[PDB]
């Protein structure tokens, strides 16, 4: 379980992202708009999905995307698709907006305004990580990307559900939009890196065939 | 001279990306200031830079982006990669962004306030084209990605360039922040499509054959 490259090998989303928004800056006038949108429908159906989105273990990632690809993904029937879900969110998640959030440690929307997430358990943990980019964020774009790329036919679902994967850490608190949006062009970045590393073609051709396999079509 | 695909093989933008902003939606309040922050410069070098990146025929592309990826881009040198950066502009910037541009007919920015852009040229042709998303940014987005993956080791410049690319966009009052946004997530999602495309591949590898060639190097 060797991620498909090092984190040397990810390309310096520092260099190549914008600094997040300034304190007097319109597009933080957005940020904080924005965030309190998201913290007016909470107990709602979408901030429910919100809650869900936040957990990025992979048997829930698998849960959200199966019916997306509309394919059943789980160790059994799916073991490369498994482990492509969790070497995806290392390269994608972490490694890729690394140098970004150390760089500029971007305080979250709810340590700012002292308030409670969608989930709670994860704040001790949120509150250490730098906001600029997302992770999650990031993941889930790379995620319909490489799954798009599998099962092309599924195109249209898998960008719209990767897109509000994303809105959901700005409706749960936990993000700026700000960092949302730079997350998106992070995973894209991440994305087209993976494509000139043979360990990642090995595997996707081998995800290809489980998730087009007719005993794992799902409806 | 033969697209990669045809505009119904596209992902169908209206289907994944969200409305635009309306009239009192948090996002819009940012698109307008957004807009006066870049008219108010005016003149200036950052906004001559947009006129620039305005231009998307062949040979301004070239010039801008030969530095970047570190290798002579002409019809001459390298004339694959001259055909790819004509058959991206038809898939990424046209087909790619149709559906969603067509369906919301977003106004632009200098039709709703009355002022000029930084291109006057082009203003005609904006006029009747919906505003959301924008052409220029998923171009200049699946463009970076492409040769990202033709030439890894120029990445990051690439992917700063192309970011930019799109912020000219809105410097230059032809879009709006939203529809740059946009624009950059289609750029993207076509760039996923196109890897399962056999006309592609075949071309991206002629590509990394030019770009990577000793003798095309600066």
């Amino acid at each position: 379980m060797q991620p498909f490259h090092s984190p040397e090998e990810s390309v310096n989303s520092q260099f190549y992202l914008p600094p997040p928004p300034g304190n007097d800056d319109p597009a933080f006038r957005y940020d904080k708009e924005a965030y309190f949108k998201g913290y007016a429908i909470k107990g709602s159906p979408r901030w429910k999905q919100a809650a869900e989105d936040a957990d990025i273990s992979v048997e829930n990632i698998a849960r959200i995307f199966s019916p997306v690809v509309g394919a059943k993904i789980s160790p059994k029937d799916t073991p490369e698709t498994w482990n492509m879900l969790q070497n995806l969110l290392k390269v994608g998640g972490y490694y890729a907006t690394a140098s970004a959030k150390k760089y500029y440690m971007r305080t979250r929307p709810f340590v700012l305004f002292n308030h409670s997430t969608c989930r709670p358990e994860d704040e001790n943990t949120l509150r250490k990580d730098g906001s600029y980019p997302s992770g999650h964020t990031a993941y889930s774009t790379l995620l319909a990307l490489v799954l798009s790329q599998a099962r092309p036919e599924r195109a249209q679902e898998l960008a719209r559900r990767g897109w509000e994967f994303g809105q959901s850490r700005v409706i749960c608190g936990a993000h700026w939009q700000s960092d949302v949006d730079a997350g998106r062009y992070v995973g894209a970045v991440e994305f087209a890196r993976l494509q000139t590393i043979p360990a990642f073609q090995k595997s996707l051709a081998k995800v290809r065939e489980e998730l087009n396999d007719k005993n794992n079509l799902l409806s």
